């Protein structure tokens, strides 16, 4: 009885580092997976993504955390609406 989306409380707007490298890269597995469909590429970078040693996801997570802090800074101040029934209408 009631709608909710990711914007009112810690608003979640910017992309995450498997996000841009994902659907960056997605394109390299668009093209070559003619047989495929996206399941098998997205497997395939679930794996990739967390096999890295953080040591270049540093500077992606700190590429979401760069703007996620600046954009959270303001714009979260619209986060005082208190009543907000089960977050998540993502059907």
């Amino acid at each position: 009885m009631k709608k909710l989306k990711k914007h009112p409380d810690f608003p979640k707007k910017p992309l995450t580092p498997y996000f841009r490298f994902f659907m960056e890269k997605r394109a390299k597995y668009a093209k070559l997976h003619p047989e495929m469909s996206n399941l098998d590429l997205t497997k395939i970078l679930s794996k990739k993504y967390k096999e890295l040693p953080e040591k270049k996801k540093m500077k992606y997570i700190q590429d979401f955390q760069r703007e996620k802090q600046e954009f959270e800074r303001n714009l979260a101040r619209f986060r005082e609406d208190h009543p907000d029934l089960i977050q998540n209408a993502k059907k």
